[PDB]
């Protein structure tokens, strides 16, 4: 089965998932000098006031904080987007060291980790239908750099001991994702894909220019997690990031000068 190790990591994925070598794969390096300002881009509209989190799950590749997406409660609109995209879950990708861990890079710079808030286009009715559509998803990507702690992340880091191994889940209600956002909503946008198998090309990527700062102790607790199930040999969950993919025939647009 796919993973992030020597024998099953991102160089191997194309054998099970040939779209790995497709025309709109993610992540990508964001070349800040080549991204064009697009003044017709609208401001991003993040409406998380009514977000309802339910649960947090170690799925063996990362941990997801899932939300109740059966009504329009936490939506992303505007920016490059047409219509309404509903929050379904967020997760992170992170490194074994502070020097690496993000999927997207900026002028080849790697951040310590990267947050992905995953939303689906409500005109497709459900997340499973949306992933099959070229404009099915909108993922908001936020870089994390190590410095001062992010207080709004701490509730997430503290529950990690209860989901150490693959398949473990834990109630996680009343978590407010607004506490994970940076001050600015300036962003780059391009068309891409899920960054893990099945690597479907269904994502409008929106990656915020401003990273959030998290403490070394916060990111250290991410690295205590396990890719394996309980009672299997311990492999730390670290370096669960796919490296930058060829941009090919795509332009990255900036929302800002
Ligand atoms: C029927 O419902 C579902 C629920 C989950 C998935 C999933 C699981 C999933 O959601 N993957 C996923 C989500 C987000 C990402 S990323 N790293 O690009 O933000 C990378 C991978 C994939 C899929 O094809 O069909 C599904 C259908
Ligand atoms: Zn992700």
């Amino acid at each position: 089965h796919w993973g992030y190790g020597k024998h099953n990591g991102p160089e191997h994925w194309h054998k099970d998932f040939p779209i790995a070598k497709g025309e709109r794969q993610s992540p990508v390096d964001i070349d800040t000098h080549t991204a064009k300002y697009d003044p017709s881009l609208k401001p991003l509209s993040v409406s998380y006031d009514q977000a309802t989190s339910l649960r947090i799950l170690n799925n063996g590749h990362a941990f997801n904080v899932e939300f109740d997406d059966s009504q329009d409660k936490a939506v992303l609109k505007g920016g490059p987007l047409d219509g309404t995209y509903r929050l379904i879950q967020f997760h992170f990708h992170w490194g074994s060291l502070d020097g690496q861990g993000s999927e997207h890079t900026v002028d080849k710079k790697k951040y310590a980790a990267e947050l992905h808030l995953v939303h689906w286009n409500t005109k497709y009715g459900d997340f499973g239908k949306a992933v099959q559509q070229p404009d099915g998803l909108a993922v908001l990507g936020i870089f994390l750099k190590v410095g001062s702690a992010k207080p709004g992340l701490q509730k997430v880091v503290d529950v990690l001991d209860s989901i150490k191994t693959k398949g473990k889940s834990a109630d996680f209600t009343n978590f407010d994702p607004r506490g994970l956002l940076p001050e600015s909503l300036d962003y780059w946008t391009y068309p891409g894909s899920l960054t893990t198998p099945p690597l479907l090309e269904c994502v409008t990527w929106i990656v915020l220019k401003e990273p959030i700062s998290v403490s070394s102790e916060q990111v250290l607790k991410f690295r205590k997690l396990n890719f394996n199930g309980e009672g299997e040999p311990e492999e730390l969950m670290v370096d669960n990031w796919r490296p930058a993919q060829p941009l090919k025939n795509r332009q990255i647009k900036a929302s800002f000068k």
